[PDB]
């Protein structure tokens, strides 16, 4: 019993965190094999950030301009190249702690663990979701740039996020490990704002199934709904559309609890139209959308790494 | 910016998790130096659990009755002793991944990270608080016994909890790493129930200061309160008494935000009376009590917004 916001064990990623210093700017790098990946804005001054020409700023740098520190050991940079918004620093030493890994680009609604780091040192781990507006509601301070997002599938770390910036609302923007930003964001000190966010419907449904598995049934009702009528109500409350794929992915949870996906959609409809009426679901007065159907199954079955 | 429930990076603890088997029973052990610590109920059958005589069950065991597995390597048990509710298995190999560590016994209201494990393999990490009734609201399934709670302030792991059991309400009970249970619990299948739980007042106040640091002030008011009048009101909502120690502990956050502790107590009184009126505080519709004053100072910026 119990249901917590749970992150993956961060050990395989902790062994990859390094400090990258260029001039006055220090941030985090991910050391995998003989390459250190970090945000390309590490080469920028506060004036450069206003309107950066990264190719021009980078061509003026030599390998010895980048100081890379892995614990209390300096790594020598033997090459440097840019791939989208990520700087790749070739180092002489392959990381002996390099886990089995892949670079994966995630979709909004998918969740991942973030190992927040400062000066190449991990400080904390938390779970979060890529919002439908492509931001993440993270917890980051200055120096956290280069901190990464990941999932674990068996013994393989799938790196899906690298932190680059904080937007004026306090939400965060970053890239996949190939340097492609999630969302319509650019790595430049300029006016940028997150779009109006929506609730990840399939995730709320997954969390309602987790509540049922943990003995919270007060919100269940005798009603069902069509997928189309549910989506009309979802559009009205700034909830993402629920697709037939979402209904299919919720199949296992539906079979385990005996509550059909469209039967659970009628509970969600009622919760959106009427509220919680002073009650909680899994200790929450809000509908939680940062657990995917897979996260729910994984936590309510004890999958290990 | 941002405020998340954040766990410590679990890597230093992952390198200590082993599987302990005694007969048909399998659970987790913590391998530090040449000793494996695990719940002593590993020697019990499901039957034995009503009234186990651990000294009698243990005297019938030899070292070779305990199978300890670290990854795909069997460790040889060369000694065994019981210390309170923890079994200590002396092994022939010191753990090369043993971090700098200490065993610390915590007080209710203190937070810690839990590395949930099954079969000696870490499955997830989450943040917990020791409830005032000495239970933890964890997320544990069968086989999670031996999973540990810890804090990592600097490079030192302070082990504060070892999971032993799930109480009938779905909350969890366990011991410090010296085998002393937190709360009036015993490792017996006898009728045991958690006492009525209360809200950790000092933690809610710390979280209100975190909200002020992150720019939210909607809940503040022009009022102050005496410590005694606050306690008379707060006990009516099942809130723990706030002591002068708690007021002292909140001093640094009070100085940083410019809001006196008893002025913040008046905001809390009003929040308990009014509810949130459709508003949130740090993305939460409930008052959060699983962040200590120390957690808030560690996660929040030293500059208020
Ligand atoms: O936004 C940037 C840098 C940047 C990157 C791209 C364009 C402009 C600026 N860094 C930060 C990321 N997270 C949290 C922060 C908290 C305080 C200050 C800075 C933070
Ligand atoms: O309580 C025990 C065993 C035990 C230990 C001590 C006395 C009686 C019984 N084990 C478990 C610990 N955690 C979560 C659980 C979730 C589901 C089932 C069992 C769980
Ligand atoms: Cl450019
Ligand atoms: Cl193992």
């Amino acid at each position: 019993s119990g249901f917590r916001k749970m992150a993956f064990p961060s050990g395989k990623v902790e062994g990859c965190m390094v400090q990258v210093t260029c001039g006055t700017t220090t941030l985090n790098g991910l050391w995998l094999d003989d390459v250190v990946y970090c945000p390309r804005h590490v080469i920028c001054t506060s004036e450069d950030m206003l309107n950066p020409n990264y190719e021009d700023l980078l061509i003026r740098k030599s390998n010895h301009n980048f100081l890379v520190q892995a614990g209390n050991v300096q790594l020598r940079v033997i090459g440097h190249s840019m791939q989208n918004c990520v700087l790749k620093l070739k180092v002489d030493t392959a990381n002996p702690k390099t886990p089995k890994y892949k670079f994966v680009r995630i979709q909004p609604g998918q969740t991942f663990s973030v190992l927040a780091c400062y000066n190449g040192s991990p400080s904390g781990v938390y779970q979060c979701a890529m919002r439908p507006n492509f931001t993440i509601k993270g917890s980051f301070l200055n120096g956290s740039c280069g901190s990464v997002g990941f999932n674990i599938d068996y013994d393989c770390v799938s790196f899906c996020y690298m932190h680059h910036m904080e937007l004026p609302t306090g939400v965060h923007a970053g890239t996949d490990l190939e340097g492609n930003f999630y969302g319509p964001f650019v790595d430049r000190q300029t006016a940028q704002a997150a779009g109006t966010d929506t609730t990840i419907t399939v995730n709320v449904l997954a969390w309602l199934y987790a509540a049922v598995i943990n003995g919270d049934r007060w919100f269940l009702n005798r009603f069902t709904t069509t997928l189309n009528d549910f989506n009309l109500v979802a559009m009205k409350y700034n909830y993402e559309p629920l697709t037939q794929d979402h209904v299919d992915i919720l199949g296992p949870l539906s079979a385990q609890t005996g509550i059909a996906v469209l039967d659970m959609c009628a509970s969600l409809k009622e919760l959106l139209q009427n509220g919680m009426n002073g009650r909680t679901i899994l200790g929450s007065a809000l509908l939680e959308d940062e657990f995917t159907p897979f996260d729910v199954v994984r936590q309510c079955s004890g999958v290990t790494f």
